[PDB]
């Protein structure tokens, strides 16, 4: 075989690219999709298709467009440039807006420079935005804007967007505001910083920069001071220019006020109808709230009587957090995954007035996700077929009867496509599926009224001819028996497969909690460079603590972070040389984040097992990390508590046992999210007991060291200490 | 040859050492000397010896001593405990007082905890000391204490102690006070730091603290506000109880207020008479100041005639600071290290109302110190003998007779001795010499009267005997010539050494302005063990800017730091592998510090001369060093003055030849005086321009990175990524 094979540069210098379909929606039948750099917008039943805005509308503006969003009427197009990134999803940028209609862009009132965040109403074109803190409501994209809050302060209160934790680990994005259905109202919830401690770090910028900035930022660290949070709707009709504008306080529970809280979803019903949930500082006990509008009194009421309480005795609630509700048109009901009995997640039918729910699924598999409610059908993906947990396909449910349950992609293309997820048209005429795995991606557009596929989007033909030229590992996904229990590992075999050869294998791992390392996709990464070209095993393994098979698995970690999602990674590694190809002197082990963690406890364990570990970004000790994500597993870290586990799972307790492996450590200057400081104990604690390792700062990088020139680095360094451990040219 | 050889242990775990003989002289022929724990107080002429203070008449203290220091009438003894380093010589102590007489320690009025400094006058028992930034005065070791200051601000506002740019850079010590003879007189500066900027970095600390320190500090990086100085006087007899203190200003002189200035000598001549140098912060030019004290009035008198005018055509004055002046006893008359008109540094004749001096030394070599001075003589160290630069003697001259003198230290011991320093009793009656090389390290007294030796102190028989069982490497002492000038050299060779093999090169380096790397000390080192048990030749090398051979040598690199000592490091390799010897496939490179900046410019320079390179806490630019040293050399960073080479000489513009090289950069995270910034900015350079090279950070640490399991770890990593470039197991 002569084929060339997928080499390091293949994937650094990217050259092999997956193609997207990615569409948005805007109507019940059309939706837009990029073709070079114009707009095109297409018709879902017919194919066809027009020019809405040419790649050359905006070359006289003199500034480089970063995205664009249209109004809920095809009226304006919102322009955002600019684009200056924060955090995972924060960011400031400029916006204009443009009458597409006039063909003009406005210049009277403009967005200010620096907005944190900016969205249309629902219907219409209201927008709303959050500069300097503070909402701020334009009803026509050229008059004035009402200015809704003026208690707004940089690090200390934040109005309408989330401060650095409830942006992460509660809403994953930046924006706070929810606009009624109609457009009429605005909820939005207000963050108070005050007591909150600061992380502080060095960010040294361009060499012209003489001293280097410290960055602050209110980070509550496991056991300190949380945010507190406020709850406030505004009638966007009832605006005056002289009268400052009325917020309406929605208070949480009884029930919630006694102790620290959070507030986690918000779901608007109805029109006038909006339902809060809320969680406990123990994430154990949470509380949904319907809250109805009074026209008497201009207030928002929230009956005792209402409220549906989620609790576990188990662990903590939700996946990540608490689930979200679904509504049916009127708003008296609503469909909501919830952990049944057994301790599968499944789909709950909860009536407003009434206290038990009733179980519309069931089975030893979980449901992923809500994705369309119809008059006649609630349409789930689910990881049900064939029993494998790694697999996604998209499912329907006739709401007449819970027991006929139609597959909608299992059968579509089987060999190819086990993996699907979904966006639906407006009201649910048609529906495109995305499958990514264990094929080349695939894209096809149906239509709901009865599940005819029309055309077939993008399936990666050029990308599949290509390959050909290509010696291609293949992955194997299969599942071995411990405690006759079932856990699920993959294999990135390397091409040529020979399994009277004894290979040499990367362990790749993250196993934080809840989580999927052994799945059906299909990966274009490093991995496949160490299978291609340096012919290593690249298996994952998701063992206790992992997400999607009941809560006996995902909670069997509890309170126990760093124990048996560890001890279980290294029994994968021993029935992983018990298989008879695997070299027993060459297992090596690496992760990034959550994975760096266990991949440190593990080379920490002196388990024998094996020869090197990499850990980019550990988690060191979990009181260094943010309160929010690490109390929902451990608790909190005090004498009464937990204190004695947080004790006992450090990787700087382990330092001893290091002296037996090879540790390359890494991590980036500016992470804000896992703070240098956790590796800064690591290798502190690693000098101090005389062990030899080596290291890799990035300087201004943050947790995914997401830089051009950053990456390949790291994908290089990564490589030599790889081969240098295994003895390969 | 069966002998053990000096392994990285025996360096490491500090196995050879060599003993010392450090002596404080209290009088004119009593000398204090520590044997194992109890101070023993010693006759100079006759060699006999008593208990002072035994290792046991402080059991029952329960504080663990640190040092000691003794007033000058024998009467009381200072205690120095809970000592906390801050900088190079800053620290705070805990400190009681002993009445040797009455065998009790003081418990009423005692010395506040963290004082910052304290010193005895230099007759009788009065004491200062600074506290929380102000002065305060002990007449007797148990009467309540005179508050001198009240201006004093944590690091704002500095009394009688240093900031931190003048404590490295100008004073070398906390110390900012001065005493007259008498003891009548307190003498203190006072530094202002208000518009200073500060450097801001993370130190993590114990695994116990959750958040991150910012430690902050004042330090004036190149063009930056510099620190502001005044001084003030003291009558400390008439000190009331009811008055606070008059302090007396004595202002710089006219040419030094009209610009930024640093107070750079404080000398006092006589009981009523101070001598003062000030500097421009252009520092080519110091102005001296005798101030002499006026009866009538109570305020101190500078006559602008009695001023003398240092400055310098080719460079900066002074060899890092302008030299101490030493005054003949009357007063009127004193003896000062100049540069003369050839350019060697001399001791100068200066009568204090008469503008010329006379030269009472010459020659092609230069003063190293001036020593002592008695009516007939003055003694002074010198490299004259044998015309080699690297060695140092001791010299008396003839007051009476500037023709006549005599060396005192050549012809000693001349296979064993050729690098000698000395310790005079308080009038003079003896001097300890101290000689440190190339033989092992040797001591003796001798009395001044006849120049006769008494008794031999310490010679290392013990340590010599061991050495014997030892493979010990040897050290070729020689100069190369280039442009018809000679440049010295220092090889450690390897022992039994064959000059037909070819063997692989370290090149050690420091090679800041007036620094000396080839000289005649006998060191036990790193080089050492290279040497010993890995054959490699660690050669340094003294090319321009480089110390004690003349202003031509040194001031070859003035404003053009970074071109001229980086070069010749590198026609220094070229004419190593030109004497036959050198395997020119493996020569290295290695520096700390100034030298780790003169590493990375030679790795950047694409030369193809070395294999590989090691840089610790490399200065990366000169912008980001502080400004007192910087401008020294380079002038100011501003586009008139000398932005441009400022900017021609980063580590940084130079990245892209790294590609040719193996570069292993290492920095502590704590470093005040290279901040970790200067290499954060060489790496992300590295990153940006696709180059792979090793790197190791070592948290808290700073400067000198002294802790001993960090010592052992870097000198243990370095040693691997030295072998491993040279192939060896
Ligand atoms: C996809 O391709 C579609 C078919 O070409 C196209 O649908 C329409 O295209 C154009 C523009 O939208 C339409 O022309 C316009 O139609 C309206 C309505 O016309 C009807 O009504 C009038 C009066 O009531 C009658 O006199 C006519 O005979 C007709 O029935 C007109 O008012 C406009 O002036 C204009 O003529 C066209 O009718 C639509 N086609 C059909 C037959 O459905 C889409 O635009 C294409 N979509 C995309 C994604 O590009
Ligand atoms: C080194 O060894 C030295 C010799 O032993 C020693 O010098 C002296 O030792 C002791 C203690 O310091 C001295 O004893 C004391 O001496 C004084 C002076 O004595 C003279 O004067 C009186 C009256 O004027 C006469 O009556 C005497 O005869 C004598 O001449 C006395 O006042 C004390 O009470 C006491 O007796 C001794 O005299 C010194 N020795 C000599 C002869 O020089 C050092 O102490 C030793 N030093 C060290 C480093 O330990
Ligand atoms: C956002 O920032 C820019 C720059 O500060 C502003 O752009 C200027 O606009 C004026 C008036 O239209 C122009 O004449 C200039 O050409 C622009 N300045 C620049 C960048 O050179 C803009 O006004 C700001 N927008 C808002 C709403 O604050
Ligand atoms: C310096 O610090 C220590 C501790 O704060 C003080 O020591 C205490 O002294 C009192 C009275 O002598 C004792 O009873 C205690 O035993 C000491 N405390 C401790 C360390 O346990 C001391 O007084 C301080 N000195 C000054 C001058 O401020
Ligand atoms: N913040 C942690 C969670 N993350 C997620 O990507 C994630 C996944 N599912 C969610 C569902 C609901 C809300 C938020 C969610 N966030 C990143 C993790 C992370 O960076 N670390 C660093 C060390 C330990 C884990
Ligand atoms: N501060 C620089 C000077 N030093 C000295 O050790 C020294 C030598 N002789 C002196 C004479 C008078 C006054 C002060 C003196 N200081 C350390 C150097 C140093 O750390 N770096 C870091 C990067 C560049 C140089
Ligand atoms: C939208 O619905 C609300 C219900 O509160 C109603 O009061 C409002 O007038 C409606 N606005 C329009 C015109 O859609
Ligand atoms: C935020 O919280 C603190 C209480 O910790 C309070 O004093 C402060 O006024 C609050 N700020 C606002 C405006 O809500
Ligand atoms: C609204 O509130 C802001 C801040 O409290 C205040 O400055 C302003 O006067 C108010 N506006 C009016 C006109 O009522
Ligand atoms: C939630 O967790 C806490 C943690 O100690 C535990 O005591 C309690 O049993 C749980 N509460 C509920 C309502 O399940
Ligand atoms: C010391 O000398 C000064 C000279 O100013 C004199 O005034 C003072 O009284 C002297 N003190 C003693 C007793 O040594
Ligand atoms: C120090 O300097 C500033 C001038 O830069 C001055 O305003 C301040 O008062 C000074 N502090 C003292 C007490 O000398
Ligand atoms: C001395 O000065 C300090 C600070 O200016 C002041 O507080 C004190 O009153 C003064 N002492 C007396 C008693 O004159
Ligand atoms: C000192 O250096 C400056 C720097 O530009 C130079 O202009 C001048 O010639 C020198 N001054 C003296 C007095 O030598």
């Amino acid at each position: 075989d002569s084929r060339k094979t997928y080499t390091l540069t293949d994937y650094l210098k990217n050259t092999y690219r997956l193609k997207l379909y990615s569409l948005r929606w805007i109507s019940d039948h059309e939706y837009l999709y990029k073709q070079e750099n114009n707009i095109l917008v297409f018709n879902a039943e017919y194919g066809n298709s027009s020019v809405f805005l040419e790649n050359s509308t905006f070359d006289e503006f003199g500034h480089s467009i970063n995205d664009y969003s249209i109004s809920p009427d095809g009226q304006f197009i919102l322009l955002e440039y600019n684009y200056v990134k924060q955090w995972r999803h924060s960011y400031t940028a400029s916006y204009d807006i443009y009458d597409l209609n006039k063909r003009q862009l406005i210049t009277e009132e403009r967005i200010p420079n620096n907005t944190q965040w900016v969205t249309w109403s629902p219907v219409g074109h209201k927008l709303a935005y959050v500069w300097n803190n503070d909402i701020y409501v334009k009803i026509e994209p050229n008059l004035p804007s009402y200015r809704i809050t003026w208690t707004g302060k940089e690090d200390i209160i934040y109005n309408g967007i989330t401060d650095w934790v409830y942006e992460e680990e509660v809403f994953s994005a930046y924006s706070a505001l929810w606009w009624s259905p109609n457009g009429t109202f605005l909820a939005y919830a207000q963050f108070n910083d005050t007591e909150v401690p600061l992380i502080e770090y060095s960010f040294y910028s361009d060499e012209s920069l003489q001293y280097p900035k410290t960055v602050r930022v209110p980070y509550p660290k496991a056991g300190a001071v949380n945010p507190t949070v406020k709850f406030f709707v505004v009638n966007t009709d009832s605006l005056s220019s002289v009268t400052n504008a009325t917020s309406i306080q929605i208070t949480a529970p009884a029930s919630m006020l006694i102790g620290d809280h959070y507030l986690c979803d918000v779901t608007w019903a109805t029109q006038e109808r909006i339902s809060l949930q809320w969680l406990r500082r123990i994430q154990n006990y949470s509380v949904m709230d319907i809250c109805d509008y009074d026209e008497s009194s201009g207030r928002w009421n929230c009956l005792v009587a209402r409220q549906h309480i989620e609790m576990s005795t188990t662990g903590w609630v939700g996946r990540f957090r608490p689930s979200e509700p679904h509504f049916t048109l009127d708003g008296n009901s609503f469909y909501k995954i919830i952990s049944n009995e057994e301790g599968y997640r499944h789909i709950c039918y909860f009536q407003i007035d009434k206290k038990d729910c009733t179980f519309i699924t069931k089975g030893t598999w979980e449901v992923i996700g809500i994705e369309a409610l119809t008059s006649d059908y609630l349409y789930y993906i689910s990881n049900e077929y064939k029993g494998m947990p790694g697999g996604r396909n998209l499912y329907k449910i006739q709401l007449s009867d819970y027991t006929k349950v139609t597959c909608l992609s299992c059968e579509l293309n089987p060999e190819r496509c086990q993996y699907y997820s979904v966006s639906f048209s407006k009201e649910a005429k048609y529906y495109q599926l995305r499958c990514s795995g264990p094929g080349l991606p695939l894209y096809t557009l149906h239509s709901s009224v009865n599940d005819k596929g029309l055309r077939v989007l993008e399936d990666n033909s050029a990308l599949d001819k290509m390959l050909q030229n290509v010696q291609m590992p293949s992955k194997k996904l299969d599942f071995i028996i411990l405690n006759e229990t079932k856990f699920w590992y993959q294999m990135i075999l390397p091409p040529h497969f020979d399994k009277s050869k004894k290979y040499p294998l990367l362990l790749d791992v993250y196993a934080g909690p809840c989580s999927q390392k052994a799945d059906t996709v299909f990966r274009l990464n490093w991995a496949t460079y160490l299978a291609s070209t340096e012919n290593i095993i690249v298996a994952s393994f998701d063992g206790r603590g992992s997400g999607y098979q009941g809560d006996k698995i995902m909670h069997a970690i509890n309170r126990r972070l760093g124990t048996f999602e560890v001890e279980d990674q290294i029994e994968a590694a021993r029935q992983f040389s018990k298989m008879g190809f695997v070299d027993n002197k060459r297992i090596a082990i690496w992760g990034w984040s959550y994975g760096g963690y266990v991949t440190s406890m593990v080379l920490g364990s002196g388990s024998g097992v094996f020869k090197c570990g990499i850990a980019v970004a550990p988690v060191s000790r979990w009181e260094y990390y943010d309160s929010v994500y690490t109390e929902r597993y451990m608790g909190l870290p005090t004498p009464e508590d937990n204190l004695d586990h947080y004790r006992n799972s450090t990787v700087m307790s382990r330092a001893e046992n290091f002296k037996q492996v090879e540790y390359l450590l890494i991590h980036g200057t500016a992470d804000d999210n896992v703070h240098f400081q956790q590796s800064a104990q690591i290798s502190k604690a690693l000098v101090d007991v005389g062990v030899d390792f080596q290291a890799m700062w990035y300087t201004d990088e943050d947790h995914g060291i997401a830089s051009s020139t950053a990456h390949q680095h790291i994908y290089t360094h990564m490589s030599h200490f790889i081969k240098q451990c295994f003895s390969l040219p």
